[PDB]
């Protein structure tokens, strides 16, 4: 069977025929892969930045059900949930390994579990998300969008601590979000916050790209060039109710944006920072106490979040059609090894999502 | 009228006769002061660290209702809520200026509002908490305890974000709290978390005082001498579900305890740190993201929290009688000006609460 | 100005020119009506079955066009007004939520205290206007009825936070089953929305499905039960339900028939306004409700956040359920077509979902 | 081993010596019984209205016989009475009050031997620590737990209301009608007043001495409902919460439903024993229009037992007179005539009878 494989912690990636008998199976439903997605997580493991001699790569997949099984019909499109439980803790027991207490969960194509960059795999209906045929083209985004659905859900849950966090009209339309970083993660946070009605400012240390400019205009989102810091933003628009680090940049980015967090606000740490040490002085911390501010680490979406992502992706085909069409940057055939290895190894500037087509 | 007065931002304090006609009144009910309490906030304003020529000091008070008015009867003991709303924002409009969005609230004895260190004042029933005569002796603690009630309420609300944060028995008994600092605040956090059944470790850079040892033994609380850091605690007991900074220590304390925070955990920032700059490196912040950790600034209790505090103080007379008896360190007469000035200007080592008696 | 007017408590309805000076104004933004919707509440007032003025402007479902570029509203923007407005006194109205008004002194456009939106134009306050994307102009009128249902489902889900674990083995609510009693617009919208959220749905009515219902059933993978001879057969085959919605408007004895199908920890959601009958609840039934943590909840009125959520869902359905989405608007009647307009104002046709009025 | 035994569904009760080998064990901790409580459920089984036999009783305080992990010799403990089915997700998180299978056990009622026996073995997970400082009234933590859960659930449900708090951020302005003034009604009243809500107790007679004490000490109101509720409605108006604590004919609900206020909650806690109540379309439509809710309230679990302990401790200070009245009397296990009598029938105005093991 053709599979894209890695050998962690070593760097490297290969597309090669492997013995199906040694690959991980998870249930009774045979699924033939049609699309994989690639993200920075894949790039990390390929570059060695993170029994069996290898691991099947990939945690973003859409496949077709080969034979009808219980609720699933032949020809149905499905997406597997990538993080799976430890089987010990109560959070995993209720289907929520995003809050696993042991840290002994598996992550497909990353840790403990063969991923989905292979011709076909067997899975359990428990871990399969139904992808409507009507979103086959952009449906691969339901996996990354799921992490973002969970994050926004959690931020909203946490803000229930505030007696009234709604606005004069009972909505959240008056709440302002600063999304720091404009890769696929930043763009998806922006799309989803705007879907919920909150005001959004995207920030990056440059002018917008073509894709970003389309998102700006279509979603009625604001943009700030942060190249020379945030003073000018603070002075013009004031402070923000929510700030999202969609970075993975130097952690000093936090020192820059923390002064822009407003009373009762939330700083959501979603990016995985890769460098730096950020100093927080007593004046900054004292002020966080006085104003009921919160900092939250945000990670991993689960099945309900995948299902919510599907609904939102569907909505965006109507609401934000130009942005929706730009979510897929390009598609590489599994049979185009030179190009395939290229895109597995490194991101292109302004890339949103690269899809792998199985054919 | 005798009053304790300060003149911010300048240091200094005076006990003198002032013109009653110029003092702030808040409603129709005349209250004669019997007790005030003193805390670090009073010491700070007296020491110049934080229409009218002066401000009446003091935000912790019990008084007696001089004449019956609606629900309040002559002879009833009452305590005023100290932070009052800005009259503009939706949080203040629902009786919750602890979450004021404008920052234009008042704080008795600190900001905008004359406090309660004066022979009598007029207040509105809406801002008065009924103090049962059976807790007259320790009832003064309801004001500081209210901040702690609000804080624990808030932590427990935030933790609803975790699908299952309860234990195998449906309780929080398995959850571990590290209370850093053992002043009145640390002691009250410890008493209240033990009341709720969570396991508690108190930490300070020394061995326990006699009062702290009584609390330890009576409440079945653990203690850790953190003089040489937290490695030995971490190795023996592991990580904590909740960590409270009750310090008002250099912010580098956060650097010492953040590595002891467990998965899905909460760092509650309650103390107002007064020096230092703490570095947070990328490894620390990335781990916060991976594990759904949260940092929350905790401030100010409101009326429901004062009422809850009354119930808990009442409970502690039965549950923790020895600790309850040690909550009041000494009482100083309003007429003993030398001793009064002494205790207004500086804390005594091991002090929990000084009461001022009006007579 | 042309308006559709009624004179409660009397029956009757007229389309006539009325004095603009007489009609209620709510703010500074001039909005020109393009569409109205008609619902049962409108029918009831027209049939006479539901101070300072000789008449009331009918209608609480509307989409209008913004006449001038105001604050956050551009000329040509489509907007829908929120129909219930607060009492100005109570804490729930002061936070934008008169659905929970404590005084009962709220107003309801085209029903109670406030002129409706079946008129050429009206003035409104931006706070009460919901933006309707041009991309859903055709089905956007459904945002008003769907809002009541968004609120209702939101509330059911909030209430069920009482249950330590109401989610399923996979962390979803996919295993939860809903019985929606009654079809037509409300039942259909409840079914669409519950299916969007992933719960299993059975629709029930005392007959076989209409073509539109059949389309909804098949496209959304919903189940249907012919309840003509009661619910014994459903209970014996499928068992009990986690949520039951009364979308009836009929006799309250329907509740006697479906309460035996409510499962442990379940919610009976009362949304329809029952119009006849008395239902007896015996001690055995009530005791069992106590033993199983069951809840019965009165469900009423959506507010601005719910209107906004409805817009997103309606947009989603164009992709998820395109066949059903098209069938939501049964027909459009011109404001100028008087005989047809009076017909549709006075009576529902069998199988009707939504009739829209077009202002030309 | 001495034990109080019943043979459901048949009527009857005996105190006899029974083969210890036959009795149910639940864990490794040996607990020697000191007190039991008796309630209506006990009387029902005794009267045949609800192994060859079942050990009666689900209200117990026992003493830990040896020092175990977390439990010192001489410690007082109370067992949680309802235990899970081991299958469903609610049971698996320690909350069989919400069991989805109905295959839970209840000590001294079904599936599980009770605690009216000399001693039993239990699992530490099911034991609630009872402070020595509340030994005297501690037996009430079991019935109070059902009520702690009930109020918790009402407050959870009312989060659906955007603002259910008052002008001062409290619930002091919220009014509760507690219908029925038995041990349950009294405990509801005490707990709601502890939380600061206004309470009206109602019964179809004037108050007993004990009820009058609770009324006066807690500043609770009382309404004689002998001739219906119109007078109360005319004077006080409507209520935010109504608790049925009667166990009487369901037509009580028809009388009190018209007194429920906008956004209000009718809490069904009592187990009604007769009747049928008609609900007309006018009443039901009005419930829809005003966001009203009716909720079935049942069973407290471990966190609720622990909360009950704290509140009982608080009442020794807050409401000392009422607290001293919660225990009506104590009967020795060795006084068989009086013991059989109290197992078989409630005395008028009784709150709680305790059985002492000597
Ligand atoms: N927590 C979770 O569950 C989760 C899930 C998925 C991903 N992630 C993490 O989320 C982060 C973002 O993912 P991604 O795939 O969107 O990353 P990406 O493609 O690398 O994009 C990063 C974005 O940040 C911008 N940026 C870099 N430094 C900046 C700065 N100092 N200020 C403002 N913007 C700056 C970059 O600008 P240019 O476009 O000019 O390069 C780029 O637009 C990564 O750390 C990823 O690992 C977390
Ligand atoms: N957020 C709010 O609403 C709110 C309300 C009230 C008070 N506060 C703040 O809460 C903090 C505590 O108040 P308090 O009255 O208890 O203060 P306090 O009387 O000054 O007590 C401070 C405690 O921390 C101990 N400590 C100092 N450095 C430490 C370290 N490095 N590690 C561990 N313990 C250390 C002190 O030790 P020793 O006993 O050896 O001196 C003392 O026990 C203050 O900053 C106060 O301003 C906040
Ligand atoms: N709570 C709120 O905020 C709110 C808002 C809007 C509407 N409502 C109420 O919601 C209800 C439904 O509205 P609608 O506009 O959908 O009403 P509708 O057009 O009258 O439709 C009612 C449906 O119920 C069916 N039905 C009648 N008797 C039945 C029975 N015994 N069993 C099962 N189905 C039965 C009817 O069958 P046929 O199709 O064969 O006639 C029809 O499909 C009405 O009472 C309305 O006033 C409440
Ligand atoms: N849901 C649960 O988890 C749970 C837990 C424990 C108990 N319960 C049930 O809760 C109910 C109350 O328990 P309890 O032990 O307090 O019962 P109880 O001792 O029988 O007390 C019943 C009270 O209701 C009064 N009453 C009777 N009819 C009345 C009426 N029409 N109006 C007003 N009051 C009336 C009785 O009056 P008199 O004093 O004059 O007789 C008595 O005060 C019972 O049904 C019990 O089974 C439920
Ligand atoms: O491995 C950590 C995270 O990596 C991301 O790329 C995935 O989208 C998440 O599902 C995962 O939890
Ligand atoms: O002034 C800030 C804080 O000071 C503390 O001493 C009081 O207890 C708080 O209620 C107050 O909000
Ligand atoms: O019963 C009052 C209700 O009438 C319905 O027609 C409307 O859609 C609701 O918004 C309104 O609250
Ligand atoms: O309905 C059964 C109930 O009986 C009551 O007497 C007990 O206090 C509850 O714990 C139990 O759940
Ligand atoms: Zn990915
Ligand atoms: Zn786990
Ligand atoms: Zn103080
Ligand atoms: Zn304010
Ligand atoms: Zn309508
Ligand atoms: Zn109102
Ligand atoms: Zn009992
Ligand atoms: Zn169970």
């Amino acid at each position: 069977m053709k599979a894209i494989i890695v050998k962690p912690p070593n760097a490297g990636v290969q597309v090669k025929d492997v013995d199906e008998k040694k690959l991980d199976s998870y249930g009774k439903i045979k699924i033939r892969t049609i699309y994989n997605g690639i993200c920075g997580a894949d790039r990390e493991i390929v570059n060695g930045k993170l029994g069996k001699d290898f691991l099947v790569l990939g945690h973003e997949a859409i496949g077709v059900v080969e034979e009808s099984y219980h609720g699933f019909s032949q020809g149905d499109l499905v997406m597997p949930v990538n993080r799976r439980g430890c089987g010990i803790c109560r959070n995993c027991l209720v289907g929520r390994p995003d809050f696993c207490e042991t840290g002994e969960f598996g992550e497909a194509g990353i840790h403990k579990m063969d991923g989905f960059m292979r011709e076909w795999w067997y899975d359990d209906p428990k871990y399969l998300v139904k992808i409507p045929k009507s979103i086959e083209d952009i449906g691969i985004l339901a996996q990354p969008l799921a992490d973002i659905e969970k994050s926004i859900e959690e931020i909203l849950e946490v803000q229930k601590r505030v007696p009234v966090w709604t606005c004069d009209d009972g909505t959240l339309n008056c709440r302002k979000v600063l999304v720091v970083g404009t890769g696929p993660i930043g763009v998806l946070f922006t799309l989803l916050f705007r879907t919920y009605g909150l005001e959004v400012w995207m920030a990056n240390r440059r002018e917008p790209t073509e894709v970003e400019q389309t998102v700006i205009e279509e979603t009625k989102t604001n943009y700030y060039n942060s190249s020379n810091g945030y003073d000018k933003l603070k002075d013009s628009v004031g402070k923000f109710d929510v700030i999202i680090d969609a970075t993975g940049a130097d952690v000093n980015i936090l020192g820059n944006v923390i002064p822009l967090l407003g009373r009762n606000g939330v700083l959501g740490l979603f990016g995985f920072s890769t460098s730096g040490s950020v100093p927080l002085d007593y004046k900054t911390l004292q002020e966080i106490v006085h104003t009921n501010k919160t900092i939250i680490g945000l990670v991993n979406g689960q099945k309900p979040h995948f299902q919510q992502a599907v609904v939102h992706l569907a909505s965006w085909k109507t609401l934000y059609p130009k942005a929706a069409k730009m979510l897929i940057t390009k598609t590489v055939s599994i049979n185009d090894e030179k190009e395939l290895l290229k895109v597995l190894r490194e991101k292109e500037h302004g890339e949103i999502k690269i899809r792998i087509l199985w054919e």
